[PDB]
C-alpha cells in the first residue's frame, strides 16, 4: 500500500504503483512529460487514457513524440476536464487507477467529475506546477514518482531541477543592480496585432520579477491581456522579449519548437520590430535587447530553463556559469524518451 501526499496536503492511497493513469493538460502542467520523464520507453505501459492537449494545442510536439514512441497515439483518448468533451462514464469505462489533476484545474475537476470519480474508485492526486514555487514543483514530482513506483528517479528529478532554480534564485536575491525593465509579449497574433503582456505577478510576468527584473507592464495589466502599443514607446524598455510556440494557423507567428529553424525563428522575430510603429527608434531593439522564449516551456517539470533564461538574459554577467539551452537539452537526454531538437530560445541579431 503506497501512501502519497499530494501538493495540497492530501493523504491519497494506492494498493500497488498506478499503471492506468488518465492524463488531462498533457504539454501544460499536467502530469504528461514528468510521467515520460519517470518511465522512459515503458511510458505507454502506464497510461489508460490519453487527453487532446498535445494533439490540439502543441501538435508538434505530437508529432514528433509520436514518430519516435508509435504506441501513445494507440491509447484510447478521454476528453478535457472544462470542455464539454469530458465524459465521466467514458473515463470509467477504462478502468483508471488514478488521475494528476492541476491545481488550476481543481475547481473546475472537483465541481464536475470528481465524486463521479470517487464513486468508482479512481484516486485524485493533485500536482501543481504553475505555481511557479519551488515545494510545488518539488512536491509534484515526488507525487507523480511515488504513484508509479519511481521514487529514485522522481527523486533525481527533483535534485536537477532544485539545484538549478535555487542556483538562479539565490544569486538573483544577492544582485544589488538597478533591475533591467522589460517588455514580455505572447508573439501569436505576429508583428501586426499585440498579442498578451503580463501582471508582475502572473506566469511569464511572474516569472521574470523572481528572475531579477522590472515588469514594465506590472501595473498597467490585471492578469495577462494586451497592451496599447503607446505604453510600450513610452516606457522604453531596456529589455523586450516575445514568446514564441507552434501557432500554424498564424503564418507571422513567432515560431519556436519542433518545427523551427534559425534563420526562420530570426526572420520571425526581426519582423516585430521593423513593421511596428516606432520600435526601430526603441531602446531594446537598437541595443539589440530583442529575446525569445518558447511560450509553453512554464509551469512544466523542465522549466527550470526557463528560470535560467530569464536570469542569465537580464543579468548575462551574472550568469556566464549558466546555459538554459543545455539545460533544457540535458533534460531531455537525461529523462525522455523523445530525442531533443528544434529551437526553444533566441536572441535577434
Amino acid at each position: 500500500p503506497i501512501e502519497i501526499t499530494d501538493v495540497t496536503g492530501r493523504t491519497v492511497t494506492l494498493k500497488k504503483p498506478a499503471e492506468r493513469v488518465v492524463l488531462q493538460w498533457s504539454g501544460a502542467g499536467g502530469p504528461f512529460f514528468t510521467i515520460s520523464a519517470l518511465m522512459g520507453k515503458d511510458t505507454p505501459k502506464v497510461i489508460a487514457g490519453m487527453d487532446t492537449s498535445l494533439q490540439d494545442y502543441r501538435a508538434d510536439m505530437w508529432k514528433h513524440f509520436t514518430a519516435e514512441m508509435p504506441e501513445l497515439a494507440k491509447i484510447p483518448v478521454v476528453g478535457t476536464i472544462g470542455d464539454k468533451t469530458f465524459n465521466a462514464e467514458q473515463v470509467v469505462a477504462l478502468n483508471p487507477d488514478v488521475i494528476f489533476i492541476p491545481v488550476d484545474l481543481k475547481d473546475q475537476y472537483e465541481s464536475d467529475a470528481k465524486a463521479k470519480m470517487d464513486a468508482a474508485g479512481i484516486q485524485t492526486i493533485y500536482i501543481d506546477y504553475h505555481a511557479e514555487k519551488l515545494e510545488s514543483h518539488q512536491k509534484s514530482i515526488e507525487a507523480i514518482g511515488k504513484a508509479l513506483g519511481k521514487e529514485e528517479r522522481a527523486a533525481e528529478i527533483s535534485k536537477f531541477y532544485t539545484n538549478r532554480v535555487t542556483r538562479v534564485l539565490d544569486r538573483v536575491s544577492k544582485i544589488n543592480k538597478p533591475k533591467p525593465t522589460v517588455y514580455l509579449e505572447v508573439g501569436m497574433n505576429g508583428p501586426e496585432e499585440f498579442g498578451n503582456s503580463f501582471s508582475g505577478n502572473y506566469s511569464w510576468g511572474a516569472l521574470a520579477t523572481m528572475a531579477g527584473a522590472d515588469v514594465i507592464t506590472k501595473d498597467a495589466i490585471k492578469k495577462s491581456s494586451p497592451i496599447n502599443p503607446e505604453f510600450v514607446l513610452e516606457k522604453n524598455p531596456d529589455i523586450i522579449m516575445i514568446m514564441g510556440s507552434y501557432w500554424p494557423k498564424k503564418p507571422t507567428s513567432m515560431r519556436l519548437g519542433f518545427e523551427a529553424t534559425e534563420d526562420s525563428s530570426q526572420a520571425l522575430l526581426k519582423a516585430f520590430t521593423t513593421e511596428r510603429q516606432g520600435w526601430s527608434d526603441l531602446k531594446a531593439v537598437e541595443n539589440k535587447q530583442v529575446y525569445s522564449a518558447h511560450h509553453g516551456l512554464p509551469r512544466e517539470v523542465f522549466d527550470a530553463a526557463v528560470f535560467e533564461y530569464l536570469a542569465k538574459t537580464f543579468y548575462p554577467e551574472e550568469f556566464k556559469d549558466v546555459d538554459p539551452e543545455a539545460t533544457l537539452k540535458e533534460f531531455y537526454d537525461k529523462f525522455l524518451p523523445f530525442s531533443y531538437s528544434g529551437i526553444w530560445f533566441m536572441h535577434m541579431n
